[PDB]
Protein backbone atom coordinates (compact mmCIF):
# COMPACT_ATOMS: atom_id res chain seq x y z
CA UNK A 1 0.00 0.00 0.00
CA UNK A 2 2.92 2.27 0.83
CA UNK A 3 5.54 4.64 -0.43
CA UNK A 4 8.30 2.79 -2.31
CA UNK A 5 11.48 4.77 -3.01
CA UNK A 6 12.24 4.42 -6.73
CA UNK A 7 14.77 5.75 -9.18
CA UNK A 8 17.57 5.21 -11.67
CA UNK A 9 19.98 5.12 -8.68
CA UNK A 10 18.17 2.44 -6.70
CA UNK A 11 18.86 -1.30 -6.74
CA UNK A 12 15.99 -3.56 -7.82
CA UNK A 13 14.46 -5.80 -5.20
CA UNK A 14 13.15 -8.42 -7.68
CA UNK A 15 14.08 -9.41 -11.24
CA UNK A 16 11.68 -10.91 -13.81
CA UNK A 17 13.73 -11.83 -16.85
CA UNK A 18 11.95 -12.87 -19.97
CA UNK A 19 13.97 -14.56 -22.75
CA UNK A 20 12.38 -14.37 -26.23
CA UNK A 21 11.92 -17.60 -28.16
CA UNK A 22 13.75 -16.11 -31.18
CA UNK A 23 16.98 -16.13 -29.13
CA UNK A 24 17.21 -19.90 -28.50
CA UNK A 25 14.99 -21.58 -31.08
CA UNK A 26 15.91 -22.68 -34.59
CA UNK A 27 13.94 -21.47 -37.58
CA UNK A 28 15.95 -24.16 -39.43
CA UNK A 29 13.93 -26.51 -37.24
CA UNK A 30 10.54 -25.34 -35.79
CA UNK A 31 9.69 -26.86 -32.35
CA UNK A 32 13.41 -27.26 -31.78
CA UNK A 33 15.59 -25.41 -29.27
CA UNK A 34 19.24 -24.57 -29.79
CA UNK A 35 20.88 -26.39 -26.92
CA UNK A 36 24.06 -24.31 -27.20
CA UNK A 37 22.03 -21.09 -26.80
CA UNK A 38 20.05 -22.48 -23.84
CA UNK A 39 23.31 -23.64 -22.22
CA UNK A 40 25.05 -20.28 -22.50
CA UNK A 41 22.00 -18.25 -21.43
CA UNK A 42 21.53 -20.60 -18.52
CA UNK A 43 25.01 -19.82 -17.35
CA UNK A 44 24.29 -16.07 -17.36
CA UNK A 45 20.91 -16.52 -15.67
CA UNK A 46 22.53 -18.74 -12.98
CA UNK A 47 24.74 -15.84 -11.91
CA UNK A 48 21.71 -13.58 -11.55
CA UNK A 49 19.76 -16.36 -9.75
CA UNK A 50 22.47 -16.66 -7.12
CA UNK A 51 22.48 -12.89 -6.37
CA UNK A 52 18.69 -12.71 -6.57
CA UNK A 53 18.11 -16.02 -4.80
CA UNK A 54 14.46 -16.07 -3.96
CA UNK A 55 14.08 -12.72 -5.76
CA UNK A 56 13.90 -13.68 -9.41
CA UNK A 57 11.74 -15.51 -11.93
CA UNK A 58 12.80 -16.74 -15.36
CA UNK A 59 10.14 -16.52 -18.05
CA UNK A 60 10.70 -18.36 -21.32
CA UNK A 61 9.22 -17.46 -24.64
CA UNK A 62 8.78 -20.17 -27.27
CA UNK A 63 6.76 -23.40 -27.44
CA UNK A 64 4.11 -23.89 -30.24
CA UNK A 65 0.37 -23.45 -29.38
CA UNK A 66 -9.73 -26.80 -26.80
CA UNK A 67 -6.71 -27.43 -29.09
CA UNK A 68 -4.81 -25.05 -26.70
CA UNK A 69 -4.41 -28.01 -24.35
CA UNK A 70 -1.49 -28.51 -26.81
CA UNK A 71 -0.14 -25.06 -25.91
CA UNK A 72 0.12 -25.84 -22.20
CA UNK A 73 2.13 -28.96 -23.03
CA UNK A 74 4.37 -27.10 -25.51
CA UNK A 75 5.18 -24.36 -22.99
CA UNK A 76 5.71 -26.91 -20.22
CA UNK A 77 8.37 -28.56 -22.37
CA UNK A 78 10.23 -25.24 -22.76
CA UNK A 79 10.12 -24.59 -19.01
CA UNK A 80 11.45 -28.14 -18.42
CA UNK A 81 14.39 -27.53 -20.78
CA UNK A 82 15.44 -24.37 -18.95
CA UNK A 83 14.88 -25.90 -15.51
CA UNK A 84 16.93 -29.01 -16.38
CA UNK A 85 19.80 -26.95 -17.76
CA UNK A 86 19.82 -24.63 -14.75
CA UNK A 87 19.77 -27.51 -12.28
CA UNK A 88 22.68 -29.09 -14.15
CA UNK A 89 24.72 -26.06 -13.09
CA UNK A 90 23.71 -25.86 -9.45
CA UNK A 91 20.58 -23.70 -9.60
CA UNK A 92 17.44 -24.81 -7.82
CA UNK A 93 15.05 -24.35 -10.76
CA UNK A 94 11.39 -25.51 -10.60
CA UNK A 95 9.04 -25.19 -13.64
CA UNK A 96 5.44 -24.10 -12.90
CA UNK A 97 2.46 -24.52 -15.22
CA UNK A 98 0.79 -21.10 -15.20
CA UNK A 99 -2.44 -22.72 -16.39
CA UNK A 100 -2.75 -24.66 -13.11
CA UNK A 101 -2.27 -21.64 -10.84
CA UNK A 102 -3.70 -18.63 -12.67
CA UNK A 103 -7.04 -17.71 -14.30
CA UNK A 104 -8.29 -14.52 -16.02
CA UNK A 105 -10.97 -12.30 -14.37
CA UNK A 106 -12.06 -9.42 -16.62
CA UNK A 107 -8.87 -9.95 -18.59
CA UNK A 108 -6.53 -9.55 -15.59
CA UNK A 109 -4.57 -12.62 -14.55
CA UNK A 110 -5.27 -13.77 -11.04
CA UNK A 111 -2.33 -15.80 -9.73
CA UNK A 112 -2.82 -18.09 -6.82
CA UNK A 113 0.69 -17.26 -5.69
CA UNK A 114 1.16 -19.70 -2.77
CA UNK A 115 3.17 -22.14 -4.74
CA UNK A 116 5.15 -19.44 -6.55
CA UNK A 117 5.94 -17.80 -3.13
CA UNK A 118 6.90 -21.21 -1.77
CA UNK A 119 9.41 -21.75 -4.53
CA UNK A 120 10.74 -18.19 -3.92
CA UNK A 121 10.31 -18.15 -0.04
CA UNK A 122 12.77 -20.86 0.21
CA UNK A 123 15.24 -19.50 -2.37
CA UNK A 124 14.56 -21.51 -5.53
CA UNK A 125 14.06 -20.18 -9.09
CA UNK A 126 10.64 -20.41 -10.62
CA UNK A 127 10.66 -21.05 -14.35
CA UNK A 128 7.54 -19.72 -16.09
CA UNK A 129 6.23 -19.28 -19.62
CA UNK A 130 3.14 -18.29 -21.54
CA UNK A 131 0.19 -20.61 -21.35
CA UNK A 132 -3.48 -21.30 -21.91
CA UNK A 133 -5.52 -19.74 -19.05
CA UNK A 134 -9.23 -20.18 -18.16
CA UNK A 135 -11.33 -17.03 -17.44
CA UNK A 136 -14.18 -16.34 -14.94
CA UNK A 137 -16.86 -17.59 -17.35
CA UNK A 138 -14.61 -20.65 -17.88
CA UNK A 139 -13.23 -19.98 -21.38
CA UNK A 140 -9.60 -20.77 -22.36
CA UNK A 141 -7.29 -18.13 -23.84
CA UNK A 142 -3.77 -17.98 -25.13
CA UNK A 143 -1.77 -15.82 -22.66
CA UNK A 144 1.56 -14.72 -24.12
CA UNK A 145 4.89 -15.11 -22.30
CA UNK A 146 5.29 -11.37 -22.62
CA UNK A 147 2.39 -10.82 -20.30
CA UNK A 148 3.63 -13.19 -17.62
CA UNK A 149 5.33 -10.37 -15.64
CA UNK A 150 1.85 -8.93 -15.06
CA UNK A 151 1.12 -11.91 -12.84
CA UNK A 152 3.82 -10.83 -10.37
CA UNK A 153 2.54 -7.31 -9.81
CA UNK A 154 0.26 -7.96 -6.83
CA UNK A 155 2.82 -10.20 -5.20
CA UNK A 156 6.11 -8.36 -5.47
CA UNK A 157 6.87 -5.81 -2.80
CA UNK A 158 9.57 -3.26 -3.39
CA UNK A 159 11.16 -2.50 -6.68
CA UNK A 160 10.36 -4.88 -9.52
CA UNK A 161 12.57 -4.83 -12.55
CA UNK A 162 11.25 -6.52 -15.69
CA UNK A 163 13.63 -7.26 -18.50
CA UNK A 164 12.43 -8.57 -21.83
CA UNK A 165 15.27 -9.91 -23.99
CA UNK A 166 14.48 -9.90 -27.70
CA UNK A 167 16.18 -9.77 -31.13
CA UNK A 168 16.23 -6.00 -31.47
CA UNK A 169 17.98 -3.35 -29.38
CA UNK A 170 14.81 -1.67 -28.20
CA UNK A 171 11.89 0.13 -29.75
CA UNK A 172 13.34 1.62 -32.95
CA UNK A 173 11.91 4.85 -34.35
CA UNK A 174 12.47 5.33 -38.09
CA UNK A 175 15.35 2.57 -38.75
CA UNK A 176 17.92 5.16 -37.60
CA UNK A 177 17.25 5.04 -33.79
CA UNK A 178 15.86 3.54 -30.57
CA UNK A 179 13.65 5.18 -27.94
CA UNK A 180 15.80 5.14 -24.79
CA UNK A 181 12.91 6.13 -22.51
CA UNK A 182 9.13 5.72 -22.50
CA UNK A 183 6.85 7.27 -19.94
CA UNK A 184 4.12 4.70 -19.32
CA UNK A 185 1.63 7.43 -18.44
CA UNK A 186 1.95 8.84 -22.01
CA UNK A 187 3.49 6.19 -24.28
CA UNK A 188 2.02 7.55 -27.61
CA UNK A 189 5.36 7.91 -29.32
CA UNK A 190 6.25 4.31 -28.57
CA UNK A 191 3.03 2.90 -30.02
CA UNK A 192 3.39 5.20 -33.00
CA UNK A 193 6.86 3.67 -33.71
CA UNK A 194 5.66 0.09 -34.00
CA UNK A 195 5.27 -1.76 -37.30
CA UNK A 196 1.23 -8.10 -32.46
CA UNK A 197 4.84 -8.97 -31.46
CA UNK A 198 6.41 -5.79 -30.14
CA UNK A 199 2.90 -4.41 -29.48
CA UNK A 200 2.31 -7.24 -26.95
CA UNK A 201 5.62 -6.46 -25.18
CA UNK A 202 4.81 -2.81 -25.04
CA UNK A 203 1.25 -3.29 -23.61
CA UNK A 204 2.60 -5.68 -21.03
CA UNK A 205 5.45 -3.48 -19.92
CA UNK A 206 3.36 -0.31 -19.80
CA UNK A 207 0.93 -2.18 -17.48
CA UNK A 208 3.75 -3.27 -15.20
CA UNK A 209 5.35 0.22 -15.23
CA UNK A 210 2.03 1.73 -14.20
CA UNK A 211 2.28 -0.40 -11.09
CA UNK A 212 5.76 0.90 -10.40
CA UNK A 213 7.97 -1.64 -12.20
CA UNK A 214 11.12 -0.49 -14.08
CA UNK A 215 10.85 -2.26 -17.42
CA UNK A 216 13.28 -2.80 -20.31
CA UNK A 217 13.15 -4.03 -23.88
CA UNK A 218 16.67 -4.86 -25.02
CA UNK A 219 18.68 -7.29 -27.08
CA UNK A 220 19.52 -10.69 -25.69
CA UNK A 221 22.64 -12.67 -26.63
CA UNK A 222 23.46 -16.11 -25.25
CA UNK A 223 27.00 -15.04 -24.51
CA UNK A 224 26.33 -11.65 -22.86
CA UNK A 225 27.07 -11.12 -19.20
CA UNK A 226 23.91 -9.89 -17.49
CA UNK A 227 25.26 -8.89 -14.07
CA UNK A 228 24.55 -5.24 -14.69
CA UNK A 229 20.85 -6.24 -14.43
CA UNK A 230 21.36 -6.43 -10.62
CA UNK A 231 22.54 -2.81 -10.58
CA UNK A 232 20.96 0.67 -10.59
CA UNK A 233 20.21 1.84 -14.15
CA UNK A 234 22.53 4.83 -13.58
CA UNK A 235 25.51 2.56 -13.20
CA UNK A 236 24.99 0.50 -16.37
CA UNK A 237 27.93 0.20 -18.80
CA UNK A 238 28.09 2.82 -21.54
CA UNK A 239 26.66 1.85 -24.93
CA UNK A 240 24.07 -0.61 -23.60
CA UNK A 241 21.06 -0.05 -25.75
CA UNK A 242 17.58 -0.47 -24.35
CA UNK A 243 14.16 1.03 -24.25
CA UNK A 244 13.34 1.77 -20.61
CA UNK A 245 9.73 2.08 -19.58
CA UNK A 246 8.79 3.70 -16.33
CA UNK A 247 6.17 5.85 -14.85
CA UNK B 1 -22.18 -31.04 5.13
CA UNK B 2 -25.25 -33.17 4.50
CA UNK B 3 -26.71 -36.62 4.25
CA UNK B 4 -25.59 -38.38 1.06
CA UNK B 5 -27.50 -41.53 0.11
CA UNK B 6 -24.94 -44.28 -0.51
CA UNK B 7 -24.94 -47.96 -1.35
CA UNK B 8 -24.07 -50.83 -3.65
CA UNK B 9 -27.27 -50.00 -5.61
CA UNK B 10 -26.53 -46.33 -6.20
CA UNK B 11 -24.86 -44.79 -9.24
CA UNK B 12 -21.63 -42.87 -8.63
CA UNK B 13 -21.70 -39.13 -9.16
CA UNK B 14 -17.94 -38.78 -9.87
CA UNK B 15 -15.23 -41.19 -11.06
CA UNK B 16 -11.52 -40.91 -10.21
CA UNK B 17 -9.72 -43.57 -12.19
CA UNK B 18 -6.11 -44.23 -11.46
CA UNK B 19 -4.08 -46.30 -13.96
CA UNK B 20 -0.93 -47.94 -12.51
CA UNK B 21 2.36 -47.34 -14.28
CA UNK B 22 3.00 -51.13 -14.47
CA UNK B 23 0.09 -51.40 -16.93
CA UNK B 24 1.49 -49.16 -19.70
CA UNK B 25 5.23 -48.88 -19.10
CA UNK B 26 7.97 -51.18 -20.36
CA UNK B 27 10.38 -52.82 -17.96
CA UNK B 28 12.26 -53.74 -21.18
CA UNK B 29 12.77 -49.98 -21.40
CA UNK B 30 12.59 -47.83 -18.19
CA UNK B 31 11.24 -44.26 -18.76
CA UNK B 32 9.40 -45.61 -21.78
CA UNK B 33 5.63 -46.00 -22.23
CA UNK B 34 3.97 -48.68 -24.31
CA UNK B 35 2.11 -46.65 -26.87
CA UNK B 36 -0.17 -49.57 -27.76
CA UNK B 37 -1.25 -49.89 -24.12
CA UNK B 38 -1.82 -46.14 -23.74
CA UNK B 39 -3.83 -46.14 -26.99
CA UNK B 40 -6.15 -48.96 -25.97
CA UNK B 41 -6.65 -47.70 -22.40
CA UNK B 42 -7.35 -44.25 -23.79
CA UNK B 43 -10.14 -45.68 -25.86
CA UNK B 44 -11.77 -47.24 -22.78
CA UNK B 45 -11.29 -44.10 -20.69
CA UNK B 46 -12.81 -41.97 -23.51
CA UNK B 47 -16.07 -43.89 -23.21
CA UNK B 48 -16.18 -43.23 -19.47
CA UNK B 49 -15.19 -39.55 -20.01
CA UNK B 50 -18.15 -39.02 -22.32
CA UNK B 51 -20.67 -40.45 -19.80
CA UNK B 52 -18.95 -38.71 -16.89
CA UNK B 53 -18.27 -35.50 -18.80
CA UNK B 54 -17.25 -33.00 -16.20
CA UNK B 55 -17.51 -35.75 -13.56
CA UNK B 56 -14.26 -37.65 -13.92
CA UNK B 57 -10.52 -37.29 -13.46
CA UNK B 58 -7.83 -39.54 -14.92
CA UNK B 59 -4.81 -40.10 -12.70
CA UNK B 60 -1.71 -41.67 -14.21
CA UNK B 61 0.90 -43.62 -12.37
CA UNK B 62 4.43 -43.78 -13.77
CA UNK B 63 7.13 -41.18 -14.48
CA UNK B 64 10.60 -41.46 -12.75
CA UNK B 65 11.38 -39.14 -9.76
CA UNK B 66 15.67 -30.39 -4.76
CA UNK B 67 16.36 -33.20 -7.30
CA UNK B 68 12.53 -33.79 -7.18
CA UNK B 69 12.18 -30.88 -9.59
CA UNK B 70 12.96 -33.82 -11.95
CA UNK B 71 9.91 -35.69 -10.63
CA UNK B 72 7.48 -32.89 -11.53
CA UNK B 73 8.84 -32.90 -15.08
CA UNK B 74 8.69 -36.72 -15.34
CA UNK B 75 5.07 -36.84 -14.19
CA UNK B 76 4.14 -33.92 -16.43
CA UNK B 77 5.40 -35.91 -19.40
CA UNK B 78 3.14 -38.86 -18.49
CA UNK B 79 0.11 -36.58 -18.14
CA UNK B 80 0.94 -35.05 -21.55
CA UNK B 81 1.06 -38.51 -23.18
CA UNK B 82 -2.39 -39.43 -21.88
CA UNK B 83 -3.86 -36.01 -22.67
CA UNK B 84 -2.51 -36.07 -26.24
CA UNK B 85 -3.83 -39.57 -26.88
CA UNK B 86 -7.25 -38.73 -25.46
CA UNK B 87 -7.53 -35.53 -27.49
CA UNK B 88 -6.62 -37.51 -30.60
CA UNK B 89 -9.87 -39.41 -30.09
CA UNK B 90 -12.19 -36.52 -29.37
CA UNK B 91 -11.84 -36.10 -25.61
CA UNK B 92 -11.18 -32.67 -24.16
CA UNK B 93 -8.21 -33.67 -21.95
CA UNK B 94 -6.12 -31.05 -20.07
CA UNK B 95 -3.03 -32.06 -18.00
CA UNK B 96 -2.56 -30.24 -14.65
CA UNK B 97 0.66 -30.05 -12.66
CA UNK B 98 -0.40 -30.93 -9.11
CA UNK B 99 2.74 -29.22 -7.80
CA UNK B 100 1.48 -25.82 -9.04
CA UNK B 101 -1.97 -26.09 -7.44
CA UNK B 102 -1.57 -28.14 -4.26
CA UNK B 103 0.61 -27.98 -1.11
CA UNK B 104 0.75 -30.14 2.04
CA UNK B 105 -0.44 -28.76 5.44
CA UNK B 106 0.19 -31.21 8.30
CA UNK B 107 0.51 -33.94 5.70
CA UNK B 108 -2.93 -33.32 4.12
CA UNK B 109 -2.95 -32.06 0.55
CA UNK B 110 -4.61 -28.71 0.12
CA UNK B 111 -5.80 -28.30 -3.47
CA UNK B 112 -6.51 -24.90 -4.80
CA UNK B 113 -9.31 -26.38 -6.86
CA UNK B 114 -10.38 -23.39 -9.00
CA UNK B 115 -8.55 -24.52 -12.04
CA UNK B 116 -9.51 -28.16 -11.57
CA UNK B 117 -13.21 -27.10 -11.18
CA UNK B 118 -12.85 -24.92 -14.27
CA UNK B 119 -11.65 -27.82 -16.34
CA UNK B 120 -14.54 -29.94 -14.92
CA UNK B 121 -17.21 -27.10 -14.76
CA UNK B 122 -17.07 -26.82 -18.41
CA UNK B 123 -16.97 -30.56 -19.17
CA UNK B 124 -13.31 -31.32 -19.91
CA UNK B 125 -11.18 -34.16 -18.47
CA UNK B 126 -8.44 -33.30 -16.06
CA UNK B 127 -5.39 -35.52 -16.34
CA UNK B 128 -3.43 -35.76 -13.07
CA UNK B 129 -0.50 -37.71 -11.65
CA UNK B 130 1.74 -37.91 -8.63
CA UNK B 131 4.11 -35.04 -8.06
CA UNK B 132 6.49 -33.16 -5.81
CA UNK B 133 4.47 -30.96 -3.39
CA UNK B 134 5.69 -28.19 -1.02
CA UNK B 135 4.44 -28.23 2.63
CA UNK B 136 3.50 -25.40 5.07
CA UNK B 137 7.09 -25.00 6.29
CA UNK B 138 8.09 -24.95 2.58
CA UNK B 139 9.70 -28.40 2.20
CA UNK B 140 9.23 -30.55 -0.96
CA UNK B 141 7.92 -34.12 -0.79
CA UNK B 142 7.25 -36.91 -3.20
CA UNK B 143 3.43 -37.39 -3.30
CA UNK B 144 2.46 -40.68 -4.93
CA UNK B 145 -0.13 -40.98 -7.71
CA UNK B 146 -2.03 -43.33 -5.44
CA UNK B 147 -2.73 -40.53 -3.05
CA UNK B 148 -4.01 -38.13 -5.70
CA UNK B 149 -7.67 -39.12 -5.11
CA UNK B 150 -7.32 -37.65 -1.61
CA UNK B 151 -7.07 -34.22 -3.21
CA UNK B 152 -10.62 -34.51 -4.57
CA UNK B 153 -12.30 -35.28 -1.26
CA UNK B 154 -13.14 -31.73 -0.16
CA UNK B 155 -14.29 -30.80 -3.64
CA UNK B 156 -16.50 -33.64 -4.78
CA UNK B 157 -20.12 -33.54 -3.72
CA UNK B 158 -22.20 -36.66 -3.93
CA UNK B 159 -20.89 -40.12 -4.43
CA UNK B 160 -17.22 -40.41 -5.33
CA UNK B 161 -16.00 -43.65 -6.78
CA UNK B 162 -12.24 -44.22 -6.83
CA UNK B 163 -10.84 -46.99 -8.94
CA UNK B 164 -7.19 -47.96 -8.80
CA UNK B 165 -6.17 -50.22 -11.69
CA UNK B 166 -3.11 -52.33 -10.93
CA UNK B 167 -1.41 -55.62 -11.94
CA UNK B 168 -3.16 -57.82 -9.39
CA UNK B 169 -6.84 -58.67 -8.96
CA UNK B 170 -7.18 -57.09 -5.56
CA UNK B 171 -5.70 -57.55 -2.12
CA UNK B 172 -4.77 -61.24 -2.02
CA UNK B 173 -4.81 -63.12 1.28
CA UNK B 174 -2.56 -66.20 1.37
CA UNK B 175 -1.91 -66.73 -2.59
CA UNK B 176 -5.23 -68.63 -2.75
CA UNK B 177 -7.66 -65.62 -2.52
CA UNK B 178 -8.62 -61.93 -2.67
CA UNK B 179 -10.43 -59.84 -0.06
CA UNK B 180 -13.66 -58.79 -1.80
CA UNK B 181 -14.57 -56.24 0.88
CA UNK B 182 -12.70 -54.05 3.37
CA UNK B 183 -14.39 -51.92 5.97
CA UNK B 184 -12.30 -48.76 6.19
CA UNK B 185 -13.28 -48.26 9.83
CA UNK B 186 -11.55 -51.58 10.72
CA UNK B 187 -9.18 -52.57 7.89
CA UNK B 188 -6.80 -54.77 10.04
CA UNK B 189 -7.21 -57.86 7.92
CA UNK B 190 -6.26 -55.96 4.79
CA UNK B 191 -3.06 -54.54 6.26
CA UNK B 192 -2.24 -57.94 7.69
CA UNK B 193 -2.45 -59.44 4.15
CA UNK B 194 0.16 -57.17 2.60
CA UNK B 195 3.71 -58.26 1.78
CA UNK B 196 5.25 -49.59 0.20
CA UNK B 197 3.39 -50.35 -3.07
CA UNK B 198 0.08 -51.90 -2.12
CA UNK B 199 0.42 -50.34 1.35
CA UNK B 200 0.30 -46.85 -0.25
CA UNK B 201 -2.85 -47.77 -2.23
CA UNK B 202 -4.51 -49.13 0.84
CA UNK B 203 -3.74 -46.07 3.05
CA UNK B 204 -4.97 -43.78 0.32
CA UNK B 205 -8.18 -45.64 -0.32
CA UNK B 206 -9.00 -46.10 3.36
CA UNK B 207 -8.66 -42.30 3.76
CA UNK B 208 -11.00 -41.66 0.85
CA UNK B 209 -13.50 -44.30 2.06
CA UNK B 210 -13.58 -42.66 5.46
CA UNK B 211 -14.86 -39.56 3.69
CA UNK B 212 -17.56 -41.59 2.00
CA UNK B 213 -15.90 -42.65 -1.27
CA UNK B 214 -16.50 -46.16 -2.70
CA UNK B 215 -13.02 -47.39 -3.55
CA UNK B 216 -11.69 -50.34 -5.56
CA UNK B 217 -8.38 -52.07 -6.15
CA UNK B 218 -8.66 -54.25 -9.23
CA UNK B 219 -6.77 -55.45 -12.26
CA UNK B 220 -6.38 -53.19 -15.25
CA UNK B 221 -6.04 -54.44 -18.84
CA UNK B 222 -5.61 -52.15 -21.84
CA UNK B 223 -8.27 -54.05 -23.74
CA UNK B 224 -10.94 -54.32 -21.01
CA UNK B 225 -14.22 -52.49 -21.36
CA UNK B 226 -14.73 -50.31 -18.29
CA UNK B 227 -18.35 -49.20 -18.75
CA UNK B 228 -19.48 -51.14 -15.73
CA UNK B 229 -17.53 -48.52 -13.71
CA UNK B 230 -20.44 -46.10 -14.39
CA UNK B 231 -22.87 -48.55 -12.79
CA UNK B 232 -23.98 -49.52 -9.27
CA UNK B 233 -21.67 -52.16 -7.76
CA UNK B 234 -24.66 -54.52 -7.45
CA UNK B 235 -25.06 -54.64 -11.19
CA UNK B 236 -21.44 -55.47 -12.06
CA UNK B 237 -20.80 -58.49 -14.31
CA UNK B 238 -20.23 -61.80 -12.52
CA UNK B 239 -16.61 -62.86 -11.98
CA UNK B 240 -15.17 -59.33 -11.82
CA UNK B 241 -12.56 -59.51 -9.14
CA UNK B 242 -11.84 -56.53 -6.94
CA UNK B 243 -11.20 -55.45 -3.43
CA UNK B 244 -13.88 -52.93 -2.49
CA UNK B 245 -13.21 -50.51 0.32
CA UNK B 246 -16.02 -48.65 1.96
CA UNK B 247 -17.07 -47.38 5.27
N1 LIG C 1 9.37 -0.17 -33.51
C1 LIG C 1 9.88 -1.42 -33.43
N2 LIG C 1 11.08 -1.65 -32.87
C2 LIG C 1 11.62 -2.86 -32.79
N3 LIG C 1 10.99 -3.98 -33.22
C3 LIG C 1 9.76 -3.88 -33.77
C4 LIG C 1 9.12 -2.58 -33.91
N4 LIG C 1 7.93 -2.79 -34.51
C5 LIG C 1 7.82 -4.13 -34.73
N5 LIG C 1 8.92 -4.77 -34.28
C6 LIG C 1 9.20 -6.23 -34.35
O1 LIG C 1 9.14 -6.88 -33.07
C7 LIG C 1 10.06 -7.98 -33.06
C8 LIG C 1 10.36 -8.44 -31.64
O2 LIG C 1 9.21 -9.13 -31.09
P1 LIG C 1 9.04 -10.73 -31.39
O3 LIG C 1 7.67 -11.03 -30.82
O4 LIG C 1 9.17 -10.99 -32.87
O5 LIG C 1 10.30 -11.62 -30.80
P2 LIG C 1 10.44 -12.19 -29.27
O6 LIG C 1 9.06 -11.96 -28.63
O7 LIG C 1 11.57 -11.63 -28.51
O8 LIG C 1 10.61 -13.74 -29.35
P3 LIG C 1 9.23 -14.61 -29.03
O9 LIG C 1 8.06 -13.93 -29.78
O10 LIG C 1 9.72 -15.87 -29.77
O11 LIG C 1 8.94 -14.77 -27.51
C9 LIG C 1 11.27 -7.45 -33.81
O12 LIG C 1 12.07 -8.56 -34.26
C10 LIG C 1 10.61 -6.57 -34.87
O13 LIG C 1 10.44 -7.24 -36.11
N1 LIG D 1 -1.69 -58.64 -0.31
C1 LIG D 1 -1.32 -58.20 -1.54
N2 LIG D 1 -2.14 -58.33 -2.59
C2 LIG D 1 -1.80 -57.93 -3.82
N3 LIG D 1 -0.63 -57.32 -4.10
C3 LIG D 1 0.26 -57.10 -3.11
C4 LIG D 1 -0.03 -57.54 -1.76
N4 LIG D 1 1.04 -57.22 -1.00
C5 LIG D 1 1.95 -56.62 -1.82
N5 LIG D 1 1.47 -56.56 -3.08
C6 LIG D 1 2.16 -56.00 -4.28
O1 LIG D 1 1.59 -54.76 -4.73
C7 LIG D 1 1.75 -54.67 -6.15
C8 LIG D 1 0.82 -53.62 -6.74
O2 LIG D 1 1.28 -52.29 -6.41
P1 LIG D 1 2.41 -51.58 -7.36
O3 LIG D 1 2.76 -50.32 -6.58
O4 LIG D 1 3.57 -52.52 -7.56
O5 LIG D 1 1.89 -51.38 -8.91
P2 LIG D 1 1.01 -50.12 -9.46
O6 LIG D 1 1.02 -49.09 -8.33
O7 LIG D 1 -0.34 -50.48 -9.95
O8 LIG D 1 1.80 -49.46 -10.64
P3 LIG D 1 2.63 -48.08 -10.24
O9 LIG D 1 3.33 -48.33 -8.89
O10 LIG D 1 3.61 -48.18 -11.42
O11 LIG D 1 1.73 -46.81 -10.21
C9 LIG D 1 1.49 -56.08 -6.64
O12 LIG D 1 2.05 -56.23 -7.96
C10 LIG D 1 2.10 -56.91 -5.51
O13 LIG D 1 3.43 -57.32 -5.79
MG1 LIG E 1 6.48 -12.44 -29.66
MG1 LIG F 1 3.16 -48.19 -6.72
Amino acid sequence: SGLVPRGSHMTPDFLAIKVGGSLFSRKDEPGSLDDDAVTRFARNFARLAETYRGRMVLISGGGAFFSLAGLTEATFEVKKRWAEKLRGIGVDAFPLQLAAMCTLRNGIPQLRSEVLRDVLDHGALPVLAGDALFDEHGKLWAFSSDRVPEVLLPMVEGRLRVVTLTDVDGIVTDGDTILPEVDARSPEQAYAALWGAMHTKLDALVTCARRGAECFIMRGDPGSDLEFLTAPFSSWPAHVRSTRITT
